[PDB]
């Protein structure tokens, strides 16, 4: 079976030896370096879950007949579509919705563009073939992927070609028989260099013009390709136990600058080569934004369930369940959860087959969800913070509980209404790690910016909305005077 | 009886002569008095639509075989449930979502109580039979209804029995062989005195204690019952044309104080008689809150499409649609629309049969919707006001355009980007009447307080929510 | 004595006979037409108050030495500046802060430009002289004024000269020996044609470009100037009693479209003639925006005192004063009140003399206040609406209480915790007329858009802020921790 | 000269040897432990500033005639009140407004209660004398103080005496000839065990009823009193350079649980002994909330000036200054700064003497300021987060710049519009440490909760407001339209 286990996943990262830098040093082994080993372990547990629950987490490849990841499926019926989502939710439950690049996110993108690959043939028929071959290769080899969609804009008032240093952003250096050469920088590769391969693709939102053709690239390459380096930001896993830092010590995915010094990309791994127009249409005409949104909305639901659980546990632990303002705050989170569930229900049950036979979720539902959820997420976090109150700062370590001189003092001190001190501090430390640690604050920031800047997403949502019917309804009504 | 036409509807009001008071005088005929005649004509037109499209607006009564209003249906399949909703939306589109008491709101309530009537039998088996017969009576005679759910709380820090005047709220005076006698006051009867009959029911939200048993009433009577008076608030229809006041001169429903002086109610029209515990459960255990929420969310969607339309039209007319803050304001309203359409989709397609055979909408979805939309409606209103800006105050009358001295001046002056002066003032008048007239401000207030105070609704929403799964998920996570 | 009484004020409007149109008809006499008569009587009452409280509302003219209106003063001391504001607040209290064009608002504008008129000499020295002459004329004859700053922007995605009809907005037609000819349209003359004269002036925010020179006018004319018509939007005084409509039947100021068909403006009435650059700087370099803002903040404080009053009264009548959400809403309004008073306190007591010797309020305070208050005002309105709840829709009329069949029923029905039926409906009717009548909704819209669009006002506020100090502070702090 | 230098301050802490625990172990020396050494140097530097700028930061003691700290002053004129505030702002500027328990906050409380001590005589006349004595002692020895006002609320829906464990909150155990015994816990000692003494006082907002008399204590004791332990929450200074963590590695003040095992307090250190009613009035009737509020608002202004500065630097660096949404977000911060400055101005210039002769700021201004700013602070933080966007996550370390293999790649990669890579990542790291580090989020959470829960503060503000005048105004207006039927 080509679908991989946790240890097969770790063994492939170890043998890859990608050029990865953190805290001023080259990383010898990502599987054991303190900044990465925990999140690698968490990913490994996802691959183990596929084998624990094969009937739900695997399916038969239409090309090879072997058991491959469910999250790669091309759904052709609403049942297959729901099945894909249930697999996404199983992993999302394991990571409390904290992972932005669990394999299922990229698996959806790669499938969509494999299957709906025709756009690419406008440039050359080979790029369309490459897309299909790439998806099959990814699925049949259980590749783990991230992407990078973000250029170093330096001056946002201006286009990439106008910057002081126009060569900083990733661009095409030349074309050859056997492939292409690229140089420059991409930003925010989440799980950069603890994945097998990386998709370099255009932005979801930021629409690029004719002068930016040298920057308009889509391709996928091994993380360890010669001349690629992953320069990680500072780790937010400070090496603590998962009682003390219950999230940061399990799900800290890293964000990385990606450098390309003179990187050779073989032709077979290229999808778009120096074409603003095709780039600008890639997410839309492959339907990839739809399947990517499906996964995200499903994951957001699991995550909202978790924040809700924390909120409710906090409420009970401190005995504040009877105040009106507390109940309304609880009601805010509950409404968000039901809203997201309602969009997902419509997305799946109102799905229709596209011209490639893919059962395609109703995007009117998912597009609203993905535009709304980021805007409201900071308030969900603000709610946990406000309810926890001064108790969020009363967070001694586990070690403080086991100390001979103070263990009892601390136990009695940190007592709640309905809980002993040890269980209460554990609970509050989870609320804290979710909202006020560097890991938690980053979760808020990441949800808000997940598919791009809400300011731009809002402009694009308005412009893409079918607005004529609503005018016609109002114009008829005025005519009847 | 044949389902009603518009003429039949107006004929019954005329013949009933309810005691109705407005602006300090008794009303002789509600069908011609200037405060009501326009809204009566809008109501009439809904009944006319029922006969123009019988396949969509009527169905065969399961008891008599006759065509009766679709919005009375007891849906037994998903398709019948969608069919009821489409009829509600036909009517809602004709009134741009403005009507709080189009018949379909109450028709849902009365169906739900008539079919799921067993609750009432806890006090006496006759009261459950009364609910069933009342449903059949309403459907087979195409009764138009409103209700009244709100007591005069005077001091809100206290229960009704503790007020300085304990007898002001409507309460039971005595019991008799043939019926009961009631006295006192109910508030906020929307369309009070332009309906055939009125439901007197408990609140949806506010819970009552043992000491408030004398106030715990559920019954239905004709509007013209002896001893019943409707004392109406000031009209927000100032008698202007429908170019000037395009909403207020068509859909001003009225809100009335209802007075009962020693009113006789026959036993056959009583559902709950002096029982807090039953009253507290009436909206939930009949499933009436669910079916009523179905109607409201469907109507809210039509309403939001209307607000969206107005907003977009303003944007085009003024030429502001390339500014990013304007686009984002447009986007706010669209997200609301898709949010409510998604809840409605889930409500209908995830519906299940209840013990009584009724295909019941998914209330997890409708409960969220009906709690959320009131909260967010003020913002939709605020968006129209902000976009319209100074242009909302440049609203000369139709007659100004007709005036020989100034007609041409005004036309040239009130020009827009993509519209003539006349068409532009008409559009801004619609935006104005929707948000800044007495009519429009009322629309915003009415949506906010529709099923009750959001403060109390939020508390009830929290307490009613199935919370255990979520806490268990986090506790499993903490365990390992 | 040249300061006017209420009757003198009314008799001037009657004898002036401006061309005023409302509800499809020419108005014969604004002082008795139903749409204007109440507000005219309210304005009359302000002029009467002058003479009832002369030691507070009048002062000796520096040029004639006779008693003139205090809100004309050019303050040269902090005392005289406070005195002006107390005068503003006397009138604001009589109107519950509801009037946008009480005479004091425009009186401050005309004073500031009369005194700091040197900008105008950039175009032509006579224009500076005119401004000074106009100020003295307005003060010495107690002229009541409004203004209009608003062009008919048809397509806001373009400039006035790029519109499909470029001749709709008010523009210069030609220049003659004795004056100028102007044609076109201006919007939003609040109190249009129930004042003696009108100021036609540039926007306080909207900047104009080279191509909009022909539209860049500043002048003052009598409201009855031949070729001038005031076309009023429909009145929001529907002729009710002040028990029923306590505000709309007293303070409905009107907003007029102003038409000019080949209107002649004498040169002595001109301040700016077809000059975008000078228009763009008119409010700033004259300090007019500062004195106008002083008047506005003082009036906004009065208005907030009233809203607070109404809110508290509602809370006690209904008996909800013990709910925490209710108390927090009360606290919001209180904080707004204290914020505005703080800004006024700093504005006055940190005033400094300008190069003309006018004691000039500290604009850092007033500018923040005038940017903030509009943005927060909708919420003050929302709070009254929310606390009032269902009771706001239970508004029978006075005539319902006086009807013999239903009077008693209504009285008993409408009781509150601490007030009887008649008192309760009267209070709720004031809350209603303040926030949910056409009058009330307009008040919310008027505050929000008072000095212009908050979107533009915020861009100007940011651009005009002295930002450099705060960058240097941060940059020094970073310089500490640098490596080499 | 009794005012202390930085090294006198560090020496005094080192010799006191309080019982302080963090990360599961007893701290030997708070001057050198990695969790405190940075903040201790930051406090030391405030005490050195005192001596660098004596004319502004010191004054002549009214009792001894020697030079003592200005923030202790009992102001008798508007000038002395302004001078106190300028000293507060000198220290606030060194800390970018980030320190919640710089000595000046406490010094204002202790002065207020020393001078306006009459309330305490209601229980026992010695307690009023003690408060006066305590003020002079703290001033004359330049005592650095913090306080704890928070009880372990376990079940917040119930009073302290109805808790599952009524003995957990700090309470009177017995009274003696010579003093009192207290046992139990207090919850949020900021700078616990890096000060000389701690004030144990009632809440500013939370009322206590009878039944909570055993819990209504006011006293001051040395941090090293036998039976007292400070149990610190985990450090948010993770031992990085001040280029990487520019705020967390200078101003991490620490929050401490304060434990008392049958601790002896001598009578001379007691101000309130088991009296709810007097505790409930302690902050008002001494005017201490006024002078504390003065300090906080002045500090809040310095802090807003710094957030503004960060916001504007970010906008220039990234080149986003011409977008309207960005300019409005700038304007939000400017309005807050002007609002706070206006309140402060009114507070000082409209100050009036109290019955003890202290020039007392106008509390109408300061009470609004202190209720409002906590509510608006999270928005200021969200603006920095929003504007910084993806750049906030592009934060390589200083050591990444200094690596030979990647240093130049990172410099080119992280350029801004108007700044090079190194200067840019430094700026964004300040923005990050201000809003999105453990340090940053704490700042936002501390500002919000500073003088108590806004929900309770808002109730108290409404209840305390002089409401009748506004009702009379409205009623007179209504009276005008009354029919005589």
């Amino acid at each position: 079976s080509p679908a991989k286990t946790g240890q097969e996943y770790m063994e492939r990262l170890k043998r890859a030896k990608s050029s990865v830098y953190i805290h001023g040093e080259k990383v010898e082994d990502v599987t054991v370096h303190p900044a990465f080993c925990n999140v690698v372990r968490s990913m490994a547990a996802l691959y183990d879950r596929q084998y624990e629950k094969p009937e739900k987490m695997l399916y038969r490849s239409p090309t090879t007949g072997q058991l491959v990841g469910m999250t790669f499926i091309q759904p052709t019926t609403i049942d297959e579509l729901i099945a894909r989502r249930e697999a996404t939710q199983e992993w999302a439950r394991m990571s409390a919705g904290m992972m932005g690049r669990s394999p299922d996110y990229l698996n959806a993108e790669v499938m969509a563009m494999g299957v709906a690959n025709d756009l690419f043939a406008e440039d050359d028929p080979m790029f369309a073939e490459n897309a299909k071959n790439y998806y099959e290769y990814a699925r049949e080899n259980d590749i783990s992927l991230t992407h990078t969609l973000i250029h170093p804009q330096m001056n946002r008032a201006k286009a990439l070609h106008e910057q002081n240093d126009a060569d900083v952003p990733l661009h095409l250096v030349e074309r050859r028989k056997d492939g292409i050469i690229v140089s420059g920088i991409r930003l925010l590769a989440t799980q950069g260099g603890i994945t097998d391969e990386i998709l370099v693709f255009p932005s979801t939102v930021k629409k690029s013009t004719a002068g930016e053709d040298p920057y308009a690239l889509a391709f996928a390459i091994p993380n360890n390709t010669p001349g690629v380096k992953f320069i990680c930001r500072e780790a937010f896993d400070y090496g603590r136990s998962s009682w003390d830092h219950p999230l940061a010590s399990r799900f800290e995915e890293g964000d990385a600058i990606v450098s390309f010094e003179n990187v050779f990309v073989p032709w077979e791994r290229v999808f778009v080569c120096g074409n603003s127009s095709i780039c600008n249409r890639t997410f839309r005409e492959t339907n990839a934004v739809i399947h990517m949104s499906h996964q995200v909305v499903a994951k957001n639901i699991v995550k909202t369930e978790f924040l809700l659980g924390v909120t409710l546990c906090l409420i009970e632990a401190i005995g504040i369940g009877e105040f009106q303002h507390v109940k309304d705050k609880g009601a805010e989170i509950m409404l968000v959860l039901e809203t997201m569930k309602s969009h997902l229900y419509r997305a799946e049950h109102n799905a229709k087959r596209d011209r490639w036979g893919t059962m395609t979720p109703d995007f009117a539902a998912l597009d609203a969800a993905r535009n709304w959820y980021p805007r409201i997420y900071p308030r969900l976090s603000e709610i946990i913070r406000i309810l926890g109150a001064s108790g969020l700062m009363a967070i001694p370590t586990e070690a403080d509980f086991h100390n001979e001189e103070i263990g009892e003092i601390v136990s009695r001190a940190m007592q709640g209404a309905t809980v002993d001190g040890y269980e209460r501090v554990q609970l509050f430390r989870l609320a804290w790690d979710l909202t006020m640690s560097a890991f938690g604050a980053r979760q808020t920031h990441y949800e808000y910016y997940f598919f791009g800047d809400p300011v731009r997403m809002g402009m694009a949502y308005f412009d893409g909305y079918e607005k004529e019917p609503y005018k016609q309804f109002v114009r008829e009504f005025l005519r009847g005077a």
